[PDB]
This record gives C-alpha cells, structure tokens and sequence, in this order.
C-alpha cells in the first residue's frame, strides 16, 4: 500500500536504505495548485522536511537542510516521478536524506530537490512556555489582505488549500501567526506529524515582513535551514512566534530568520532556526 | 510487473536498478515442483535466469556465487525477494545481488547469489555439432535410472521441471534434449531462458553415478565461473557435456561445463566450472 505523503517504501536489502518513491501531480496532491509562484504550481521547500519528520517520525531533529532547484508543475497533467532516498545511518549515527524527481513522460535527467540530515539526537524537551491571550493582549492584530498584497508583491499566490493562517498579530520585535487545517486540505491529511502546507504556514510572517522589498514581483525563495526539530504532532490548532527580526546578510544576499512552534495553551513543542530565504528571479528559478 | 523480474525500480541518486517481488507458489508455482528434501527450494542458476532477463542477451555473467537458498517451507510462505543491479564500474561491470526476507516475520535479509555482468558479451557463435551423428555414437538413456539418481540425493522434479525429453550417455560424454515442460508454457514470458531450462542444462555429466547416493545427502550448485547466451533459447534445444566431471577430494566439490546447442546443432550459449558441494539438510534448510 502506499502513504499519501511518502508513497511507497522500498528497503534495500544491499544498503540498509529506505527509498519513498510515489508519482507527484496535481491529482495525487491537488494542494500543490494552491502553491502558486510566477503563477505555476511548486512544492515550498519545507515539504521535504516534512516527508522526512513523516519517514522517521517525532520526535526528531533535522539539520543542514538545503533546498536546490524547484519542484514545479509546468502544465496541468505534468507528473514528476519523486523519490525521497533515506541513507542508513552513519557512525556518527546520523541519516542523510535527499530528494530527487525526473519528468514522468519524457524520462528526462534527476534534478534534486533537497537534502538534509535526521540527527541522531532526539531535541532536548520543549522548555520555552508563553502566555497565549496575553499576547494578543499586548500585540496589534493583522487585517490578511494586507499580508495577501505581500505575498502577491513577490509573485506568491495562496489558494484555498494553502489558507492555513486564521488570525496574525504584529509588534515592533515580535509577531505571531495562529494557525489551522484549511477546510480544503483536511481530507488530505494522514497521520504525517506535520503536513507541507501547515509547516510552511509557519514561515508566513516576520515583525519587519512589510520591509522585504516589494515594488520588483521577484520572489524570496527558501535556501537553507539550520535546524528544525518537532517534538510530536502539530495539534488542530497552534501557533507560530517569531522573537526577534529577520537578519539580512548584505554581501551574500540573504534573509533569515526563526521560528518557535507553539500549541494551543502556548506551550513550545518544535522550532525552525536559520530559515533561510534567497532572491530568485523566475528565469532563474523556473528552472 | 514481469512475472520472472517483478517490478523495476530506477534510483536516482545511484543509477542503481531494483527488481521487487513477492515470491510464493501463487506467483511461481514452479517452485513446488522443483523439491529438495520435499521442500520447494529455488534452484541457483534461476537468478543467473532472473540477471540475464534485466540485461538482455547476448550477456556474459561472470563470478556466480549461490549463498543461502531461498526456500518455501509452508505452503503459503512469501518472501519478498530483491535483485539489486549495481550501476557499471570503471571496467563497465554491473555487480549483482539477490536478497530476500520473509514477507510475515519481517526477519534479517538473507542472501542467495552475487555475480557480474560482463562488460562485453559473447561474440556471435559459430561452431556447431552434428547432433544425429552424436546420437549415433551414443547410448540412449532411459528417464526412470535419473530419477531414481536424484530421488537418492533427495532431489524430486515435479510437472513443471521436467524438461529433459531425452538423454544419452557415452563414457566420455553427455546429452540432453531440453523442451518447455507443457505444464509451465504458460508462465513463459519473453525471458532469455527461464530458471527451469537453464536448470534443466545441468541434470547430466557422464559420470553422474558416481555422485554419491548412498546417505541422501543433496548436491547443492555452490559457484559457476561462466555463463554466456547468444541469444533465447529456442522451444526445443540440447545440453552437451564433453569431459566427465572434476573432482576436489579436498574441497569436497565436483565441477563441469555444459554447451548450450540449438535444434541444428550450433552452440549458442554455455555454462562453464559449474560446481556442487554436498549440503545436508540440517546445514542447507537452516
């Protein structure tokens, strides 16, 4: 049988290693239509950290995260054969992960994706707690058009099955993002800890989020993440902080930036530290 | 899904080729009619069979080594089973491997074979025999004596594996004539040569007596140096033997080479420096 995120599981017999081979199209993952850059449907790189939380479960760590060129649908019916390749564990006891996917039809050459590490560290438990309706007691809460004129400012368009993001707030120092299954998506979830969309729901927001410069339509693309670790499934509803602002490296052109992931009473239960956004250009990243 | 290969499975990141199946009675019931102490066991050469269908002839395989064998004790064991083709070396030779595991259990992955593809296949044959000529120098055989010589090494040939029409036997040579065994024409599907006919090649040396019969202990394939096939077997074909069999006190094994001959009498492929060693069923089945 076949899991909706991964798909099918093979292990080698030769090598210890666990490949997740599964066709991806819009039919299989009509959310994917909802991920609109330059107009055309890409998978959000934090996808992959995702599947890889799904293979390995929580909780768990992963690091060294880099995310290559795009998976896009060009047309409609494009299906892209993905494979998902979990290497067995290293001395150090660490697993490597790549992601690579060829065109369906033409049997073109593999393009990768993604790659990253599964610590052989469980996180350390959760010790970050917060006051939830204090928070918002002390914030300033957000109108979501004006956060959809952003996004549209950098060619990125969130369809229905992507509208994970209920309420936002924003300070000077500080935002916040609550965040829910969308209607559309929730037949599509499968006991993964964290779906693609709700994980990239995460990354949303940011106190200076009105100064990622706007007037050019091009997009800001994740590049790397440092670490990301998730301590068990996300809840029905949680929320998304972010302490301080987006550091912006001049010389080697980048925006990062972390997340803390936390739940429905404001305990911390998962983190992303260094995400990672890069100017990209659709001649460039259209591939 | 290939009923002999199953299904194929290109990695990306290694260029490395799968061939996935569960193998089973339902999906190969040969199997039960090729017994080894009355268990349906998977003859060696049938993975030499499986490599020779991924690649394609004409082929060369070369360094046939047999490990464990891949046996079904009940009636409805699965194992899933793993030919693992590896992407073509410095020297342009594909390493193979095949590996199963039990489909309940989900025990430790065992393995059954490793070889290597050549990195250049046999050149086109040429040389050919005159099988009625050969036929005249050589006695006739009847079926019933080679029965009762692998039913006293605890070897049993069901409907499915009986290919050998016809045998002959000289004091110097050896000759089998090898059809399709009308009960497995069905399950043939566009292979080179399928495990039962590349079986069938090794049934006969023309000292074959001589292997000893007398604890029922079971002459288990142990390693082929070569394997070469120009190209599909045709529907009917003969098995040559031109030397009796070598013998190693020591190493406890006994070794020979098999022609491979088309209805003409060309020779189209061979196996050569195929080795038995004695395998009690307390050591082959465990």
């Amino acid at each position: 049988q076949v899991h909706r995120l991964l798909g099918n599981k093979l292990e080698l017999a030769s090598t210890g290693q666990t490949i997740y081979h599964q066709d991806i199209n819009l039919n299989n993952h009509p959310w994917i239509g909802d991920h609109r850059v330059y107009d055309t449907p890409v998978i959000p790189g934090v996808s992959y950290i995702a599947m890889t939380l799904a293979a390995v479960g929580v909780p768990a760590a992963v690091e060294d995260i880099n995310f290559q060129q795009p998976l896009f649908l060009a047309e409609s019916n494009t299906t892209r054969e993905t494979q998902l390749m979990l290497h067995t564990a290293d001395n150090v006891g660490k697993q490597f992960v790549e992601v690579f996917s060829r065109d369906g039809a033409k049997q073109e050459e593999w393009q990768q994706h993604a790659s990253m590490s599964v610590s052989e560290n469980p996180p350390p438990p959760p010790t970050l707690s917060v006051d939830i309706p204090a928070l918002c007691e002390q914030l300033r809460p957000l109108d979501t058009d004006t956060l959809t004129e952003i996004y549209a400012s950098i060619s990125l368009v969130y369809g229905p099955m992507l509208q994970a993001v209920r309420q936002a707030w924003i300070g000077e120092e500080t935002s916040l993002l609550e965040i829910e299954v969308p209607k559309a998506l929730a037949f599509q979830l499968a006991g993964e800890p964290i779906h693609p969309v709700l994980i990239d729901a995460c990354t949303r927001l940011t106190p200076d989020l009105f100064d990622f410069s706007s007037d050019s339509g091009v997009f800001w693309a994740p590049w790397r993440v440092k670490e990301m670790t998730l301590s068990h499934p996300t809840p029905s509803r949680f929320y998304a902080y972010v302490e301080e602002p987006s550091r912006v490296n001049e010389q080697l052109q980048t925006r990062s930036y972390d997340i803390q992931l936390l739940d429905e009473t404001g305990q911390a239960f998962g983190r992303i530290n260094g995400f990672t956004v890069k100017r990209a250009p659709s001649q460039l990243f259209l591939k």
